[PDB]
Formats: structure tokens, sequence, C-alpha cells
């Protein structure tokens, strides 16, 4: 009797730019050997990390996202008024509400634009990019920001000899809009809810809030279990992502896995059967693991250093918390 | 150089089914006092009773229950679903996310998913994101579930809001339909009013100073009333417009169940048919935030007021100052 209208947008969409923010404070391996019993040698060998970035007390996941978003637009040659919507992916927004997106949009002077927060561990970016590209193609928006942002510092147990030296702070943003040629492939994603406990906050905020003066929550990590899972399962994931995009492994110029751990990633590369000269992102060396923020920060570093060029066929695999993953083939931004 | 494939899913996508979960325990107006009354609370809010989830229940647990039912009503098993989006404001864990757990609990542990946070516009956005993913080729059928557990967030001395919030979850199955079943998403926000609805103290600042006060949900009634009542009429007009439907065509208005008086003014402004049906689940459900709309859809469908395939305007509004709207067809 009646018909609901249907819309459509751009066919091809891509990473118009990347913009990275990294906090002033550089915390060395040595400067954590205080509260733990190990060396710089030890930490570096098992993780790949040399130094990491720590945000200041007044800095936040939303402030850092804003400064990243600000830089992204500059690199894309656009102002806030060109943006139709922003998606924030984070694990360290410390308010159940309000969301971060609207605050960010307002900070940048695009106060009324659409936006939500996407939470999916370190698969957030892959999912957010997916949703963005999907929204623009459907005609929901034309140009979008997607920003991985993280203030992990406050959640570290400085005595937790298993993960204290892994997490760090930062934010990086990309611009997604119409492009001459297809620049973002299909999103390949999934989960493993059974191993949800592998990466977690040990105490929920409500339990804690009812008994405040007792032990406070921290980020907890079952290393071995997350290693085995990432290293033995993401190899296939990436192949599903290349297969979807219709690309051979030997065509990937740039590998940007989530910066969880250097050993893991090394193993992922060998598995994926890439070219001997594919550029594998290793930002983790001086950035540390920045969760949902890692992939875009990885991209930015590879471009800043000139090891990757704009237009390079890249493969992104995000993996981590909740045991979730998201992957896709893209063209390098900027 | 080298091509990247351009894929495409099914063009037309709708709501196959709705499924609701509401906790056992009924908390009556009387069972909460501040300095108020049954006739006081019903006048400003439209609430009579609300439901509270038990101490062993969660956002995630209710979501699963809701999904499981949505799945039953769809005539589908968890193996038919390609992904789940959980929209919530009360999953009290920074990580891991709720979606894979719900996925695990449903018995489809492998499927994709995430948590989408956008105040009470969460559902509008999550529905949008779903249809978009299905139309794009990344999923054939999906669950969108709104879940909420606001009981522990409420401050019993807050004469402004303590009687407003409740617990509950409701999910929908989205998938290929003979005709277009989800209108174009119409959304936006007002960042400059982020504090209108907020958690007064962040979790870390609280954790670093536990001898101070604990966080609670704080609300600026007046500012939230002005905004919602006098802006969301336009949003409704923009959503009906995108859907290529006239106001006088709408069978069912389902605004977010924030406040009956807000929603009362909205209906007048929207200039719908005298016989348009208005979501009032709030009377006995209360404000369940990101879950209100699907709950209201299920309540209307259970009640007979809304039939399957009715034309329904959805308008989600709330925290962050975020809004999301669409014209959908009624499921089941
Ligand atoms: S993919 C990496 C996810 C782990 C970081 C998530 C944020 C910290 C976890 C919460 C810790 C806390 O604040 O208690
Ligand atoms: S759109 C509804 C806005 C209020 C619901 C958001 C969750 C409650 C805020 C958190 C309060 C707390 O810290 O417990
Ligand atoms: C002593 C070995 C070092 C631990 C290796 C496990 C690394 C997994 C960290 C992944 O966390 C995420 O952010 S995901
Ligand atoms: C000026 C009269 C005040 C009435 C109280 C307003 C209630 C606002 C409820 C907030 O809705 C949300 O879900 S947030």
């Amino acid at each position: 009797m009646t018909e609901i209208a249907t819309t459509s947008g751009a066919r091809s969409v891509g990473l118009l730019s990347v913009g990275a923010y990294r906090p002033e404070r550089v915390v060395t391996n040595d400067e954590i050997c205080q509260h733990i019993d190990s060396s710089d040698e030890w930490i570096y060998t098992r993780t790949g990390i040399k130094t990491r970035r720590f945000a200041a007390d007044d800095e936040s996941a939303a402030s850092m996202a804003t400064e990243a978003c600000r830089r992204a637009l500059s690199n894309a040659g656009l102002s806030a008024a060109d943006i139709d919507g922003v998606i924030v992916t984070t694990n360290t927004h410390f308010l159940q509400t309000p969301p971060a997106a609207p605050m960010v949009a307002a900070s940048l002077g695009a106060k009324g634009i659409l936006g939500f927060d996407l939470s999916a561990g370190c698969a957030g970016f892959g999912y957010a990019l997916g949703a963005a590209a999907d929204m623009i193609r459907g005609g929901g928006a034309a140009t979008m920001l997607v920003v991985g942002t993280e203030k992990l510092s406050p959640t570290i147990d400085m005595y937790d000899r298993g993960n204290c030296f892994i997490f760090a702070d930062g934010a990086a943003a990309v611009v997604v809009g119409e492009t001459p040629f297809q620049g973002i492939g299909p999103t390949v994603a999934g989960s493993d809810g059974e191993q949800a406990d592998a990466i977690r906050q040990d105490i929920d905020w409500i339990t804690f809030a009812q008994n405040p003066s007792g032990p406070r929550p921290f980020v907890r990590l079952e290393g071995p279990a997350v290693f085995r899972w990432a290293a033995f399962k993401m190899g296939d994931v990436g192949r599903r992502a290349m297969d979807a995009a219709g690309v051979r492994p030997d065509q990937i110029d740039v590998f940007v896995p989530h910066q969880a751990n250097s050993r893991i990633n090394e193993l992922l590369v060998k598995n994926l059967q890439l070219r001997p000269d594919a550029v594998v992102a290793n930002d983790i060396e001086h950035t540390g693991n920045t969760s949902a923020a890692s992939i875009p920060l990885a991209m930015a570093e590879l471009l800043t250093t000139g090891a990757a060029k704009p237009g390079d066929l890249a493969l992104l695999i995000g993996y981590g918390a909740g045991l979730s993953y998201a992957a896709q083939v893209v063209r390098m931004p900027k």
C-alpha cells in the first residue's frame, strides 16, 4: 500500500587521510623497571617495545581523539564543515554516558554532526571503518571521521608483571569519503566469546563502586592464551580479507596488524605468505600497544617515515579483547 | 596497479521480528521515597511502575534473553545470524565488549559484533549500521539488541530522576525482505550540551579517590525537555521525508520512552493522524534508555495497538545529546 524510500551513495570510498596524536611524555623500558623485576633487554625481546607514550592528567580519550581528528582533516585538505559524521572507537572512555563522539564533534566545531562510539576491543577500528564505508555507500553520509583513541595509562597495574609494560596512550584518525578507485574492501570480521576472560577488566565498575575502599579494577591479560589465539587464527582471517577484496597475498604492499606484540605479528607475516619486501608496521617499538588506536597510528608512522606511500595496497587485521577480530584490504591514506 | 572488489548485498532489508525481556520484580512508585507521590511522579513523567533486574542479572544477560526471543519470533536459530550489535549505556566493563559474550551465550560464538554507544539514539544508529552492513554485503541477517541495567546507576536521593530509569532489553532480527523495511537513517547531535545527561564522576577519577562520592546518573530535566520537545519534531519530519512518506501515512509513532510529557508534545508537533498510535510502554516499563524503542515496539505488538507491517516512525533521543530516526515497517 505504501513504499519506504531507498537511498544510495558513493560506490568507491577510501582513506583520504590519516592524522596521528602522540602525548609528550616518553616512558622508557627502564622507567618501569622500578616497580617490576626485569630489564630493558627482557621487555623488548618478548614485546618489541622500546618506549611508550603517556598522556597527561588533563588529557583524555576524547581530547586526544579531537587533536587526531583535527590533523586528519588537515591532511585530507578539509575543514570540519565538510564532515558529515564521526565514529569514535575506544576502550578507555570512562563514562557510561555521554558518548565521546558528540563532544569531539563539538570540539572541532562540527557540533551537530552524527556520531556514536564503537566498542570492540582492538577490533574497533576494523569495525568502525567497515561501518563508515558502509554508511557512505548506503547514502547515510558522504564524508566521515573514524578515530581510534585510548588512555590506557590509568588502567595499568604497575605491579602486574604480565602486562604493565604493554599498554600506552594516543589517538589517530582517518577520513573516509568518495574516491576515484575502490579504496576500502569488504570487512571480514568475527569473534570468540568463550575466551572473553583472556583480555578484561577484572572488576566491573558497579561491583567496585559498591565496595570502593577494596581492590580497584585494572586491565588483566592472559598472555599465553592471547598469543596462541592471535598467532594461530589471524593468518586465516587475513586470507579471508584478501580473498574478499579479490587480491593475492603477493599484492599486499603494507601489513598493518594491531600492535599487540612484535612476536605475534612476525608470526602472522610468515603465515600470510607475503612478498619478501612487504612493509610490516612496527610502530609498537616507540608507541607501545594502544589498542583500538594502534592500526591508524601504525598507518601514520609508516607514512611519516616514508616506508609506505599513499596508494599502497595494505592489509589491516585487528584482534584482541572479547576475542573479536576485524580485517580488510585498503589503500594507504594521505 | 591492482583492483579492490566492489561487493553488494540485498537492496531491501527489514525487521523480521521483535523480542523483549523485562525482569520479574515490579518496583511501584510507592516503593521509592525524597518527598514525592504516585500522582506527583505520574504527572511529570507518565510512569506508574517500572521493573528492576536482579543482582545476578546484567546488560549482557538480558540482551541474550531478548535476542533468544527475537530469534524465536523470527522463526530462526542462532546459526542463521551473521552478527550481533549490542547497544547499551550500562555495560559496566571498559573491556571485553558485550556482543561476543551475547554471541557465545546464544550458541553462535563465532559471529561478528560490537557495542555501539550513542545515548538513547543507540538503537537508531545500531539499526542503521545493521541494514547498511546487510545492504553492503557484510552480513545477510543480523540481531540488533538494546539492553539496559540502570538500577545500580540511580541515586535514591536524586529527586530529579531516581523514579525515571528502569531495566530491560529488546532485540530485533534484521534481514532480506520482499520490500524496503528500514527507512534511511536521519541522525545528528548537540555536543555543546554533553552535560545535560551525564555520569557526574568518571570511573578513574572515582577509583583514584574512593573516599569521595561515587558516580551516579545525573540529568538536567529542563534542558533535556526543551531540546527533545522542540527539536525532535524536525528530526521526525526529516526521517519521514527520507522514507518518502507523509506524516498522515504513519500508523505508529515510537519515540524514545524518556518522558510521556515530552512525547505528548512531540505527537502534537509531528501533525500525525488523530488515530496514530503512540508508544507509552513507559507507564509500566519506565525509561529503559537504549532499550525503550524495541521494548515499546514489542509492547505495542503484544498489546494489539500495532499490527505487523504498520508504518512506524522511530525517534531516539538522549545523552551526549544524540538523535537517530527512521521510518520502519512493523515486524513479527
Ligand atoms: S584490545 C585491548 C583491550 C584492553 C584495554 C581495555 C581498557 C582497559 C581495561 C579496563 C581496565 C580498568 O580500567 O579497570
Ligand atoms: S539516554 C539515557 C541516559 C542515561 C543512561 C546512561 C547510563 C547511566 C549513566 C551512568 C551512571 C553511572 O555512573 O552509574
Ligand atoms: C611475556 C609475554 C608478553 C605477553 C604477550 C601477549 C600479548 C597480547 C597483548 C594483546 O592485548 C591487546 O591489546 S589485544
Ligand atoms: C521541565 C520538566 C522536567 C521533567 C523531567 C524530564 C525527564 C528527562 C528524562 C531523560 O530521558 C532520557 O532518557 S536521558
